[PDB]
Parts: C-alpha cells; sequence; structure tokens
C-alpha cells in the first residue's frame, strides 16, 4: 500500500515497507526499531498476530508511532512522473498535485468514453469524435456526428 | 553529548543532533518529527522551555519516543578508532569495547603515574621507568630504580 513511483534517484531500501516492499506510506516506526506503512503493519497485527513480521517481536497498535522524521524524508524524494510522454520531475509531495494537471494523463472523453491524453482532448472532443454533437442547418436538430448522414439524407428539410 | 568520534564515510546530516550537533545518542523522536540525543533534548525543555528547539512547537518529556529504527542505523555506521597509530576501522557499536584492548590507548604507569600508550607499557614499566621496584643484592631492600645508586652507599649491607 506504499508509494508505487518511480524514485530518482533509486529509492533506497531504508524507505522500504518490509511488507509491501514501497515507499514508506504514513510512515510508523515499532518499538523494535522498525518502520513500516501505517496501513501495512495494521492489517499484519490484525491478520498475522500482535506481533513485528521482521523478528516476532511481540507488537499492539497502541505501541506505533508516526514516525514524521521519515515521512518528511521520503515526501522530499525526486520522483518522475509516471503519464508517458512526461519528462517532468519533483519532490513526492507535489505530485499528486501534479497529476491533477498534467497534459499528459489519460482521460475519458464525455462523449464516446473513450481515454486521450489531455493535451489532445480539446481536438478530440470538437474535430474527431464520432459523438460529438452537432446541429442540423434546416432543422435545428442535434445528433451524434455519426449520424449526421443519415439525419441529411431524410431530414423534414 | 552525542557520539564524538570519526565516521568514515562521513556522517550524515540525517543523524546529526541538531542540539549538540553530534551522531545521535540514544536517539529519541518528537512529535512534530524532528531527532534528538535523549539527554539533549531533555535538558532543553527543563531548561529552555516544553518546545522543540528547531521550530517551537510545544513539546512534553512524555510526548518523545524512543527512535530505536535510527539508534541501530547510527550504531552499524563505520567509525575508525580515536587513538595515535591505530588504523582499526569498525562499527560504532564495536568502538567501546575496542578501546578497551586498544594497544594504542595512552595509559599511566601504575609507579611514577605518567601516561604511555599500551603497547610500551611493560618496557617501560620494567626496564625504563625510574620509580620501578629493584631489590638490594645485599640486604633484599626494595627501593625505587632512581634511588639504588644512594641506597648503594647507605647500607645496613
Ligand atoms: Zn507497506
Ligand atoms: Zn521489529
Ligand atoms: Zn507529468
Ligand atoms: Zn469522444
Ligand atoms: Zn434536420
Ligand atoms: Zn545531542
Ligand atoms: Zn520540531
Ligand atoms: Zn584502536
Ligand atoms: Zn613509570
Ligand atoms: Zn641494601
Amino acid at each position: 500500500q506504499g508509494y508505487d513511483v518511480e524514485f530518482d534517484p533509486p529509492l533506497e531500501s531504508k524507505y522500504e515497507c518490509p511488507i509491501c516492499l514501497m515507499a514508506l506510506r504514513e510512515a510508523v516506526q515499532t518499538p523494535c526499531g522498525h518502520r513500516f506503512c501505517k496501513a501495512c503493519i495494521i492489517k499484519s497485527i490484525r491478520d498475522a498476530g500482535h506481533k513485528c513480521p521482521v523478528d516476532n517481536e511481540i507488537l499492539l497498535e497502541n505501541q506505533l508511532f508516526p514516525d514524521n522524521f521519515a515521512k518528511r524524508e521520503i515526501l522530499s524524494l525526486m520522483v518522475k512522473c509516471p503519464n508517458e510522454g512526461c519528462l517532468h520531475k519533483m519532490e513526492l509531495r507535489h505530485l499528486e498535485d501534479h497529476q491533477a494537471h498534467c497534459e499528459f494523463a489519460l482521460m475519458d472523453c464525455p462523449q464516446c468514453q473513450r481515454p486521450f491524453q489531455k493535451f489532445h482532448i480539446n481536438i478530440h472532443i470538437l474535430k474527431d469524435c464520432p459523438r460529438r454533437q452537432v446541429s442540423c442547418d434546416n432543422c435545428a436538430a442535434s445528433m451524434a456526428f455519426e449520424d449526421k448522414e443519415i439525419h441529411d439524407q431524410n431530414c423534414p428539410l
């Protein structure tokens, strides 16, 4: 459940969760000195027993402490945007905001629900989409572009 | 009051105590995500107020948590022995035991109290020390080597 992104430079093992094997998300530390994503360790306790997965030391959920030092470090690590075509690199803490604006993120056309990269979305929606809505010059009827021919050949004019 | 030893490779800032500026000794972490030697932060609280010295966030001694993850990391860091002439490098956790056996550690002669490196101790004690005890061939009197000449001319023979 940890951060599944591409770190660059590569993520150091000290920041990896022993359970999910990815960058610690909401890092917490045990009394026996082991770091885990809050979600992974909790699930391990409420499932594999009240012990640390790495050394079987007895562990209680109320003994965990938030490792904010680790969290701050991880969130400052340089990551690459996953979107195809994008070459932006940024600190992890800024990746979420970025993805909401990245022009390379896939998006579904509101008319034909097919997926397209954001930078192409306006061209698709207004020039290529077979389901884009257009109006008849004669009766002002609105239809899907792909249905225009059959409408025009039999329009009440 | 942190570990004052030469790390090699050099100690990373992340393991340095903001207060004493040395490797964290008995590392503890605050709610606001900052690490400190347990002794330094407690002294800071019981002296500069109930707050983290780095950001002034309110801090209570009972809010600190032992950062055993950091402790383990720091104790596994390679360090150089401080004794002159020694070239041994080892993990910090082994330095203490090493110093108790290092041949380059200074030591006081039990007879003249002067300091000497351990590898030279035996030679000093038995062959050079002016205060080494020696017996008279005539009366069996024990005296400091430096006082032997005088003693010949002052028997009881
Ligand atoms: Zn995890
Ligand atoms: Zn453990
Ligand atoms: Zn991007
Ligand atoms: Zn479409
Ligand atoms: Zn029409
Ligand atoms: Zn300190
Ligand atoms: Zn702080
Ligand atoms: Zn040594
Ligand atoms: Zn001596
Ligand atoms: Zn004598």
